[PDB]
C-alpha cells in the first residue's frame, strides 16, 4: 500500500470478554481448577483450564464510491481499560480465609495484561514451557513442536483468527511480523504478586508509527485482541482458578488516501 | 454543546473545595471509617454480605454560581487522602505482630479513586459472583446473570446516591463519562503496603486534548471517591476495612457554548 | 498584594531539625518507648514517650521594615540513613547464627517550609484514645474524628507536642506554606531513602510567588519515622532521623 | 536471521532481524531452554559446577553486504547501527503451571518461575568486551566454559587481568562475566540484575518501542569488516520441580536493528 | 571562576572487611543481639567507604563536567552453588539479599561527612575512624561529627553520611534500601551520563590538580549454609570528563 495524505473522523468501541476457560455456567470469567506436578512426558491439560486470547473483528463501511486514489480507515488512537477491577474487593465469596477468623484471600499471583489494535488479525509466535504437552480438542497450538519449541522455533506462526481457541501459555505477539498492528503486553510472574490495575478516561495510546501512519483497515475491518489474566483465585478447598476481566477499546479512526 | 471561547473578565473564575467522608459501612456508633468484620469462605450459592461489611462509593453535588441557561468548566483539581498518619496508631485494637511486639499495621487490598464532572459519575457493574445476595440499602447490578462476572452491558448506573453503591459491584464506565474525569488504582494482596502521598503543590489538569474541562450542566459540580486503605486486623484475627476522607479543591472558569 | 522582586538581596538559611520519636530514656534519643499492642479502643492510654511528634523550628530573619523575605527553593535530606547498617547492636537475630533484623515497617517522611506555622487537620484511628499530658491532640473528638471533623484545626506551634498519629498537614489551608509527605505502611516495608546535594525543590506557586515570611519568621517542619527497631526480646521501638534544610530567600516588594 | 534492503542508494536503510536462543545449559534433549538442577552449599574450597548447570551469554556475528567497490578510494562506506527494537520471546509460556512444577500448597496450582533474573542485550560493530568477576576465585569451572585465567582473591572484586571478547556462543558463563564499561566504544549494552528467592519476573512486549544507538556525537556503532554483533542473557528465574530441585529458565531474544551507510576517511 | 578536554577512569575496590585472604569483597560474619551497653564490633565486620585521589595533568584548573559509573560484577550473584544455604531440601543456594547501600561522589576536595550512630555507646575497633566523644545526640544530629573522607578502608559506612551542609565542590548520590528480604536491583549500560555542573554551569574544580572519587556498594547479605551472614560488596567504575577552566 502506497500511503498518501489524510482526507480532511469516527470512533468505534468494543467490550471484549475474557476467555479464561469458563468451567461451568456459573464460573464465567474463571478457569477450571489448576492441576499441578504433571510429568513433562504426561501433561494433558483440559480445555477449560487454559485461558485463551480474546479477539473481535469490527467491520467498517467501504469508502470508495468508485474503484487511482482509494480511501482506507486508519486507526489513530485507542483508549483501553480493564473492566471490573473492584470486583476483587469481594473477599466474602469462595476464597480461603487468610487465617482463622480472617477475611478471604485476595486474587494474586501470575498475571498478564495485553491488548492489540490492527488492520489485520494479530500475528503470533509459538513458545511452549513443555514441547510434549498434549493440548485438548478445541485449542490451536504449535504443530509438530520439538525441543526447539521451548526456545524459538520459527515454524510456529499463527493468526489470532479465532476467539477462545489460542491458549495464552502457547502464543505471544510476533515482533518479526505485525507491520499493520500495534501491541502492548506486561507479564508479571509469581506466587504472591499483587495485582496493580489503573483506570482513567484521560489516557490515550497513539497508534501512529514513525511516519505518522496508524494501522490501515485494508479490508474494511479493525481487529482488537486482548488477554487479561488478573491472577489466581484460591478456593476454601485450596484449589486455584485463573480470574480474568473484560477489556474496553475506543478507537479513533480517520480517512487515509492510498494509491490503487 | 458546541464549545466556543473561554470567557475572561470580572468573576469569570471560581474555586470550590470539599471533604468527602468515606463510606466503609460504619458497623456501630464508635467505628465510623471502618467496615463490619469480614466473613470468609461463603459458597457462591450462599453469599449474603451484611450492609455494614460493604464499603460504598462517596459522592456529593457542589452548587456553583447561577449562570443563565456560559457554563462553568472545571480546569484543575487538587486532591489528597486525609488522616494517613492515623495508621501510625499500633497501640489500639490491632493484633500484636508477635509476642511482645507492636500492633499489626493496616495493609492488604486497597482502592484509591476520585472523579470530577459536570454530570454524575457513570458506572458499569461487574461482580465476583453474580449469585451474591446483596442487602437492603445497597444499589447493585439489577437481575445479574453469569455474564455479569465479565461484561454485561445492562449494568449501567449513575453514582446518584452516597453510601449506597458498593465498591465491589461498580467501576467507572469508560464507554460514557464524556463530561467527567476519573482516576483509580486497585492494588490487591494480603500483605500490600499502603503508599499514600500528600502535598499542596500537586494539581491534576482536567482539560481534554482540545483544552476543554468538564462542563457543569445546571451549575452543579460532581465529586466522587473511594479510599479503601487496607484491612485492620483485630487481636482476635478478625479483619475490617479502614477508609479515609478525600479533600478536593477544584478551579473553574466560564466557557461560552452554543 | 504582591509587587516586584528586588534584584545584596538573596540570603540562605540552613537548619538541622532533630526528630521527636519520644526519647524513652537519656540513652535512646531518636527512638520511642516500646510499643504496646491490643489495647481495647475503650481503654487506650498511650504513654508520652511511645508517641512520635512533629518537629518544627521558627528561624527569625532581619526585619526589613513593605519588603518581605520570600522562600524560593529548599534543599532537604534525611541525615544518618547508613546508621541502619548497624545490625550488631540490640536487634533480634533474623535466625540462629544470623545478623540483627533491619529497621523496617511503617514509615512517614514529611517536610514543610512556610512564612506561617504549618496548619494541621486532626484525624484519629480511635476517637476514644486518652492521650498523655504534654501532648496536644484533637479536643472533644467524636466518632467523626476517625474520618473528617473540621473542629480539629491546629497550628504546629510547639516542638515535640503534636503526635504524628493525630495530625496531618491541612490541604484546605497552608496558603503560605509548601508541604510534602509520603506514608508507607506495613509490617515488613523496606525503608528506601535517597541522598544527593544536586536536588532542589522550587517553592514558587503558579504566579511565581514563594512563601512570604509574615513577621520576619521562616518555619521548617518535619516528621521522619524510618520504621520499627525489633529488640532481641521482640519489643519494637520507632526510629527517627534528623532532617537538613537549606532555604534560598529573596526580598519581595508588597503593597 | 533476515538481512533486508528496505531502501537502496545514498539514504539506504538495511533492517537486520534475528532471534538469539538462550544458552541455559540444556541438560537433556527435552529440556532445551533450562539448566541442570542447581547444587547448593559447596564449600568455596570444593566448588566444581557441572557445565550444564551454568547459563552462558548468547552471541552471534551477522555478516552485512560489502559497500566498497574500490578499497583504494579516499572515503570508505560502513554500515552504522542507528536503532534497535528488542524483546524476550515466549514470556506467556510461564502461565503453564500444570507441567513439572511443585504445587504451591495441597490441591494448589504449580509454582510460577521466580527468583534471581538477569536481562541483558548489546548491539555493536565489534565483539562485546567483558570484565571477569567471580563470587569465589577458587571455583573450578568445567571443560567447555571460558572463565577468568589464573584468578586471585582480587578476582572477587576488580582484577584488570580478566578481559575477554564475547567471541563464542554458549561458552562464557553469565556468573563470571559482565560488560566492561572501560571499553565497548563501538557497542551499546543494557542490563538489569534482580536478585532474590521470590523476585517476580516482570517482562514487557510491544512493537512500538525503539532504542536509539547514536552516541552524543550522533554516531551509531560502526560495523568493522561488515560485521554486526548481537549479544544477550535472559535468565527469567528458577523453575521449581515437584522434587524441590530448581533449574534456570531462559527465553530467546528478538532483535530488529536499523542500519544506514556512513562515509568514513580511508585509514 | 572565569571563562571555559581530558578523561580519567578508575575501578574503585569495595572495602567490606576482607576477613581472610580468600574472602576479599566480603565482611566477617555478622554478630547479633549485643546490648547497646556492650557493642564492640570487630574491624573485619564493618564495611567502610572507598576513596581514591586521582592526580591530573599540571590561572587554569580541571573542572569535572560528567561521570559515567556502574557497579562491576553484578552477575557474580548468579553463583548459587558456592557456600550459600539451600532455599529448601534439594533447592539451590540462597541469593544475596537484604539491606543495601549504593553511593558515589565526584569532587575537587575529599568528600565531607557527618557522623550519625545507631548506638552512641558502640565501642569501635582500632583501624576505624568514628565519631569522637559521641553522646545520645549522636543518634540524631550532633554537629561535632565532621570528617573528610581522607583514608580508604577506615570510615565505617554505618557511622558516616555525605554532609549536605558542606560538599560545595563535590556532587554525591546515594540510595539506602533496608530489610531482610530486599532484592538487589542493579542496572548496567554504557549509555548513561550524570552531569556534574551546578545551576550556573560550574562543575567540581580540582584544587591541587587532584580529583576525588568515593563509593560504597554494599549489595546485600550472603547467607552461609550454617546460617551465618556476611556483607557482599562490588567495585565501582568511574569515567570522568574534565575541561580546562580559567580562575
Amino acid at each position: 500500500v502506497e500511503v498518501l495524505e489524510v482526507k480532511t473522523i469516527t470512533e468505534v468501541e468494543c467490550f471484549l470478554n475474557p476467555e479464561m476457560g469458563d468451567p461451568d455456567e456459573n464460573l464465567r470469567g474463571f478457569s477450571l481448577k489448576l492441576s499441578a506436578e504433571n510429568d513433562f512426558s504426561s501433561d494433558s491439560p483440559e480445555r477449560k483450564m487454559l485461558p485463551c486470547y480474546s479477539t473481535a473483528r469490527i467491520p467498517l463501511p467501504n469508502l470508495n464510491e468508485d474503484l487511482g486514489n482509494l480511501l482506507m480507515w486508519e486507526a489513530v488512537t485507542v483508549q483501553t481499560e480493564v473492566i471490573g477491577i473492584t470486583s476483587m474487593l469481594n473477599l466474602h465469596a469462595g476464597s480461603q480465609k487468610v487465617h482463622e477468623h480472617g477475611g478471604g484471600k485476595p486474587i494474586q499471583g501470575s498475571n498478564f495484561h495485553f491488548f492489540a489494535v490492527g488492520g489485520d488479525p494479530l500475528e503470533m509466535q509459538g513458545v511452549l514451557m513443555n514441547y510434549r504437552t498434549k493440548y485438548p480438542d478445541g485449542t490451536i497450538t504449535p504443530k509438530n513442536p520439538t525441543a526447539q519449541s521451548q526456545v524459538m522455533n520459527t515454524d510456529h506462526k499463527a493468526y489470532l483468527d479465532k476467539n477462545n481457541a489460542y491458549p495464552v501459555e502457547c502464543w505471544v505477539p510476533d515482533p518479526s511480523r505485525n507491520e499493520n498492528t500495534r501491541y502492548f503486553g506486561t507479564f508479571t510472574g509469581g506466587e504472591n504478586v499483587p495485582p496493580v490495575l489503573h483506570v482513567t478516561n484521560t489516557a490515550t495510546t497513539v497508534l501512529l508509527d514513525e511516519q505518522g501512519v496508524g494501522p490501515l483497515c485494508k479490508a474494511d475491518s479493525l481487529y482488537v485482541s486482548a488477554a487479561d489474566i488478573c491472577g489466581l483465585f484460591t478456593n476454601s478447598s485450596g484449589t486455584q482458578q485463573w480470574r480474568g476481566l473484560a477489556r474496553y477499546f475506543k478507537i479513533r479512526l480517520r480517512k487515509r488516501s492510498v494509491k490503487n
